[PDB]
């Protein structure tokens, strides 16, 4: 017997002639993208063997198998519907109605208090999905760069946890939600601030990444790291939004100066170079398609799930999901992780960093906020997505009633 | 072929007749109980065939069929090892371990404010299991009875939400944890007790189990209610401690006439009638064994996993493990939720009502509590327990270090 | 072939039949006695066949088979040289020469403490030796009855650590050595006795074995466990001796007020009665032979060696043995556990009960105390056992230099 | 009949002339190193029969008895499983689990103390094993090197044993623990420090070795020393711990001083020197790896085990064994050798030589320490090992219930 060529059997119409574009076809209808970049030698080989020819355009057993050799544990996976979702198109599909449904949530308002953020159509919209198998899935402005903003809270502080260790990290930081009606002080009995989602302790967490070297290089640093948690997907910067953040952030210079006084930080902290730091990563810049990506990572253990790569240590994806669950979208923390179920973070700029642990991470996106702060379609996608699907964190998944089960294919 | 013949052929291992005592020790090692109550059928007919055959004691495969025919299955997957942990032998070493290593954990004080809880033995320590299939383990002193006390509040208000829906219960109750916050305070910003795991929130419940009829009566639905998600083994009741309770409990009244003077009772309360229903609630009586079972009954969507019986609805179950998780260990309840990520309930007796979902269920009873009110083993071993495996919330199913995984065999 | 007969032919070689004291002779060689209760049964079937047969003395290979069948896995090892000293009878010269060297040590005072035993000769000297397989030896005054006095000491911490375990038994009694020290003091800091070994720490024990009965049932208990220890040698009282104690008590009644007062003794507690039950702990009365039974008995982890029974836990027996070695000799317990390094106990009626781990048990008894109150024969034997034997606890099993190790074969 | 044949027949299935590779993988899995320098001889013949690279490479039996002849008597005992762990490959993966058990213990505060301390990481964690006859194993941070510290202090006590024997060591230091929070005085009553393990007695004990020349040679003789004790695996010297040590033993200052006035030194003693050697030694560098070779040695009765050589005395490691059973833990010796039973020392850089007397030498390293400045996840891990091995000094060999006994086959 041989794996590549039972699979050429199956993608073959039981005969000796497989067209290109019909094995391109069948491989994104299992949800991976062309350029998935676990499959660059197979899409290498078909570039190579799609230039020795024009009057091709078709591949032998072995030719096809010289293609697809490389990539071959891959490319089973996706074509024996092992992959977590193994029906993803009647997925999407689903993902397209609560996309639409959502759409015609029209209210909230946009961000105005800079200028940045005010520009922002309220009518952008985007839902990306990304399988901790590395199937992908779009609808609506999804290529869009938008400012992660707090997005990037439980992002940094992975990495704090990831390079430090649970225990320095939480010497500074608290561990539980704070909770509403004390949403507005800075710390906790302990003079911690609450938790990393918090701004103060967001601003203690940006203090504890790579000390030692300059705000230049850290910057690069967490880049780097934020590129490994996108599989390489688009990671960026904005300038200005981080110029008007830095030149209105008079809560988080008061945070700052209270942090400091009450000797928050660790020893030979400059807090006013942190702000800047905290700014910097504030602006940084992402999609929806490339956020699902970051999201995707956390669902899958800390592992990239286009690229295979260990990036986060799984003490310190399970640390992140833990506190995104029950203080991931502000004051609406306790009733989203009630009804949702589900580790999320947003942030300001409109954006929802969504993770269903185990199966797919997600990125949704819409200007327009509601009152407590939160993406009002994106709030409102995400109760629809779980009042669809068995998603809940608490959701059991033997007898969940008539919700839909999207890993399996019944 | 046959159901009944291949699994005979299966444990016929060569010879053909299969002796009764090696069918049976094959039917434990899956952890399943001679006594579960799906396996009735299969064990009258034994008990019946070695009546009425010499000494046998052997089954021949048409008397082996006569006897599993009604309960094949579940014989099946009990023994294709398709019970969700397949290695029950192996599991229950480890559980053993984990009980011995708590047991050298002394510290903590036998809640005495009542007289029939300060008469336990501080060295009582007992845990049982109750896999959602069914399987069975228990190790120390998990017969003796004890009262479930604050344990009791996710199981009414489960009971609550399954006759009366999430939204008409959260009019009169909130659905936010505390945290470590403060927890004197009695209501939220909307005049609603926080949560149902706050004894204001688990009297304002049980103000709305079975409106209209007395408390004998009301007590009566209450436990008929236990009686199915224990699969009617030992619920209980405390006469001794309900008495004690009542005439000690000047903050419950306290609570009760503030719930009253604020509204937060449902038209038509008799608020000093309801304290009373809240002490009886209070004094019903578990062991580790039965308490495990109603554990795994909310482990399982909300079916008794050893009578097959749906006795919640999975709205009822969902709710219940969300509210266990943020708020169900008093204060200790955001450190519990981040270090063991898992829904669990603790009482002033030293029980914790422990779930796994889709997993098991179980109940650590140690009478010693610690500062916060929680039993010192029960805590010591839960933080072991997922030391050792991958159950955390918010673990990964796939990438888990070197975390063990009872739902693999590898 | 048969294990009745080969060892028939090792007895037998040369003639055939074997005449009965040949075999009796080759049998107490081994240093088994043949009242052995372990080989009751070969004993009477040999005193019936002896009645039986008027003829030989003797016993072919089929009467041979016939008496010894029941008891032949024991014989083998005992003529297979299979037992822990295989040359027994080389090591008992070496101890009667042991004992002919402590017997011109003629020092001490024997305690006027007590008008009775006040009453024994300075010249009474005995050694006796079981080992952890029932060989027998002893030397000098072996079967004169003496009081345990403090040797009761860990023989009631074991039964205690047996029937409650370590934990409870250690919320009452420390577990650290005394030491030249606290000398004086019967609490270390947390209020505890400082270990089974000092008075307080008995006094203590004592106050934990079979709680809820009457004096009377407790003392028949912890006879009937001495009664087990002992292979059913003698255990005996002497009357005279408490009466002489407890109207002289006058220390361990300020030891019992003390302890009362700090809050020592577990609830209900009948401190002054405790005081009376230890009394007539301290005067239960043993020979040489009988207690060198019960020390082999804490040598065997808790298996009597001549009758096979388990009497007391392993955790009862190690707990035992590891404060024997560093608090079993009063304030020359430093001085003893350096340069002895095995785990002893003395009393004041001159006995010091030894034990060799996994080698044998001991009891050495000669009335004149040193000045510390140990044994001054006893002392010295136990000081020249271990230059001769490699059997210090931190002597190397391997490498031994000129010590003799009787565990090998010569 | 030969002997090197009968190995090659064992090694070789029968058949062939076995691959060099099979023979080393052979070997390595009994537990022996290839570098084992016992076995250089036969490892160097393989080198030089491997150096026909041009050609190779199988053993044509004399080949093979080319290589092994030299070493066949430790080679096959090897084979033979005569190794004091037979089944070591099963042993190790004990080792491992405990090891990672113990790798979550992230509890605990590395020395601040001294800069050279709070420069290593409370991640670094390693575990060396070197058993009695050679066998070795590691897990983590192994090769790291670490002061010894108070690690050295048994070390320099079986030298100056070895070199000037007991009565004379013993003339300026006891010979038993203090005990509890007893250790604040430096002398007992004779006015002799308390033992060699307290810095008192460890700075009498330093100015004993090696009168009359200069601290340079000392330094360097003790050097020759612990090399032979390490098998000549790594010893080094941090010269940056040395100073720092030295500018702050005001402590180590006020006790030499005591002991000057007290006249607790030799005649001649130059007490500020003797001081500066004492930080040298407590600044020589180790690695987990050749630190369990120096706990070998003194398991194995003062012979290195992985070169032959007489290292110490026997008297030496005995008293040295005993001396680390009572007075190795600081105040935690009590309670170490009551539950760990083990003979061991501790140092403030985080190492735990322990020893199981005929058994196997350890190191375990980790930075942060307890409250009683022992290693948090040292003393988690020793008291997992004899949690399951019966190797507790008062373990018996014969009835151990629970436990695995490693020395012992199927
Ligand atoms: O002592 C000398 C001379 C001397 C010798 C050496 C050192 C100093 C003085 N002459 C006396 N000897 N005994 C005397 O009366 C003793 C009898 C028992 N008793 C106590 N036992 N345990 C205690 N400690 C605690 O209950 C908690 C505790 C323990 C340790 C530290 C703090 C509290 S008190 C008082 S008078
Ligand atoms: O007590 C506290 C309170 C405290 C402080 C901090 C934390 C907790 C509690 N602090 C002190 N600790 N040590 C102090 O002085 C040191 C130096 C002198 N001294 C002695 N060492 N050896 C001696 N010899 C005899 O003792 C013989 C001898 C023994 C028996 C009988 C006669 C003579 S003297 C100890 S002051």
């Amino acid at each position: 017997p041989s794996l590549e060529d039972l699979l050429f059997y199956t993608i073959a119409e039981g005969q000796e002639k497989i067209p290109v574009h019909k094995f391109i076809t069948a491989l994104k209808s299992t949800g991976l993208r062309t350029s998935d970049p676990r499959l660059k030698e197979c899409m290498d080989m078909l570039r190579l063997t799609l230039q020795t020819t024009s009057d091709g355009v078709m591949l032998d057993k072995d030719l096809f198998k010289k293609c697809v050799q490389s990539n071959i544990v891959l490319l089973t996976q996706a074509f024996r519907r092992k992959f977590v979702i193994p029906d993803f198109m009647s997925f999407t599909s689903h993902i397209d109605e609560l996309y639409e449904s959502a759409k015609k949530q029209s209210g909230g308002k946009v961000a105005d208090y800079i200028p940045q953020l005010a520009k922002f159509s309220p009518d952008l919209w985007g839902v990306s999905v990304c399988t901790v198998d590395g199937q992908r899935h779009s609808t609506g402005d999804t290529k869009v760069p938008f400012c992660l903003q707090s997005c990037v809270k439980p992002l940094k502080y992975a990495i704090a946890v990831n390079d430090l260790g649970t225990e320095y990290v939480h010497r500074y930081v608290g561990k539980e939600p704070s909770g509403l009606r004390f949403n507005k002080l800075f710390l906790n009995e302990d003079d911690k601030p609450h938790n990393p989602m918090v701004n103060a302790g967001a601003i203690v967490v940006t203090s504890l990444i790579k000390q030692g070297v300059n705000n230049a290089e850290k910057f690069d640093y967490v880049m780097q790291f934020l590129n490994k948690m996108a599989g390489n997907e688009y990671v960026g910067f904005s300038n200005a939004t981080f110029q008007s953040e830095r030149e209105s952030g008079d809560r988080n210079f008061a945070i700052g100066y209270y942090l400091k006084e009450k000797k928050c930080f660790p020893e030979g902290t400059d807090m006013v170079g942190i702000l800047d730091f905290y700014f910097q990563l504030c602006s940084i810049e992402v999609t929806c398609e490339s956020a699902s990506v970051m999201a995707a990572t956390l669902a899958n253990g800390g592992f990239c799930p286009i690229t295979g790569e260990r990036v986060l240590s799984p003490e310190a994806v399970r640390n992140t999901l833990s506190l995104m669950h029950s203080c991931g979208m502000y004051d609406f923390s306790g009733q989203f992780a009630f009804h949702v179920g589900l580790p999320a973070k947003s942030g300001v700029a409109g954006g929802i960093l969504l993770v269903v642990p185990n199966v797919m991470g997600m990125m949704c996106w819409s200007p327009p906020l509601d009152k407590m702060g939160n993406s009002v379609k994106g709030i409102h996608f995400c109760h629809d997505l779980v009042s669809l699907c068995n998603f809940h964190n608490y959701d059991n998944l033997r007898h969940f009633a008539k919700k839909l089960d999207p890993r399996r294919e019944g």
